[PDB]
């Protein structure tokens, strides 16, 4: 630390980053990038792949969301007891990624055209996660051992914004449910949550959720 | 270990891992999965996300190409000398994964009427990762740091790929080239790219190379 979170005045790639240092009782500096500033072209160009969200975390700089997850649990011990947990953070993330990639192909690439084919095989894409749940204590604590992860984060995250595209969507999935239910709950993430920080924020950029 | 790997007969997402495994002078079994017995839908049943590839490690079953890059490099000693190192290496891997994506889609989606505008797009695709290499000590050991990682097996077979795509892509780069050879010099890795198994096994899968 210090923190800072360089992006657009959407929640997209952020969210679950964000989520992460709240919960975890952090503060953060938010560098906001319009559309206008990033039209620009000073930020872009410097950026490694000329795509946000850029993190700075003291005086090491990063780009690519994944990455900043991975280097918060790792620094927050956010990344499973031992060597067996952290390749099943990487297995449960690298499966949140993979819907993400998904969700963000139908809302900026083709919305209503897709939508119907979206929703109908989320079912098969959610059930993973539930059974997931199911092998670990009974779906009783984390989505990896009995401490959180990063991957808890990303994936709370990624059942949120889907309640809202498929109102209703979790009705199927019990475990998940109540995980989203209680997650939520922890203190400092009901705070942010309520929060215009992030209440203030659509989630996509594009006017569609 | 021991390792198996369980797969389609393609490199594919097997590819980068199996240079890793070659290169660190181990041994490993591979399930083949044709096509014709993946229709028959009890292994398509029992994996997390109904996809390969499946590795196992011991007493471990991964799913996930970057789960078992991931949990070879954390294992084997391919993950920078250190925490900001393995950031950095992240940032490698999470950037070959979004090429790999759009190639992947390139050749089963859309390969016949994308190609000309993909090759159109590779330079300035394949730009970052020129960037990275001369910013680490001019280009002249590997993408992070002075040692080997998981990030460097998987920029490899994507850099080996596509040279098979577009031959002579790699001209407009000359610093990317010579990463190649030097790669493909050592003597683990020089003699499995010169085994059958290796040149004798289709890229992708599909008759599209
Ligand atoms: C312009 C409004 C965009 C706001 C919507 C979300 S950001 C979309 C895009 N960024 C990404 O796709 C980030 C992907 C990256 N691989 C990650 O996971 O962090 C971007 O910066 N795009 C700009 C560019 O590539 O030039
Ligand atoms: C004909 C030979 C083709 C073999 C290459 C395709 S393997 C493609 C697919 N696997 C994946 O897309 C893996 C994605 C995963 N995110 C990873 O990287 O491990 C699969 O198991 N697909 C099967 C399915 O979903 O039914």
């Amino acid at each position: 630390p210090p923190y800072t979170v360089v992006y657009f005045p959407v929640r997209g790639r952020s969210a679950a980053l964000r989520m992460l240092l709240a919960d975890q009782g952090q503060s953060w500096k938010e560098e906001v990038v319009t559309v206008e500033t990033w039209q620009e072209g000073s930020l872009k160009a410097s950026a490694l792949y000329g795509q946000l969200p850029k993190f700075q975390d003291g005086d090491l700089t990063l780009y690519q969301s994944n990455t900043i997850l991975r280097h918060l649990g790792r620094t927050l011990g956010l990344y499973g007891k031992d060597q067996q947990e952290a390749a099943l953070v990487d297995m449960v993330n690298d499966g949140v990624e993979d819907l993400r990639a998904k969700y963000i192909s139908l809302i900026y690439t083709n919305y209503e055209a897709g939508k119907d084919d979206y929703v109908k095989a989320l079912p098969g894409q959610l059930k993973p996660f539930e059974t997931l749940l199911s092998q670990n204590q009974g779906g009783k604590t984390f989505i990896v051992g009995d401490q959180i992860s990063f991957a808890d984060y990303n994936l709370l995250d990624l059942l949120l914004i889907h309640e809202v595209l498929a109102p209703g969507s979790l009705d199927a999935f019990p475990l998940l449910s109540a995980y989203v239910g209680r997650l939520s709950a922890r203190p400092k993430l009901k705070a942010f949550l309520a929060s215009p920080e992030y209440v203030n924020l659509p989630i996509n950029g594009n006017g569609k959720q």
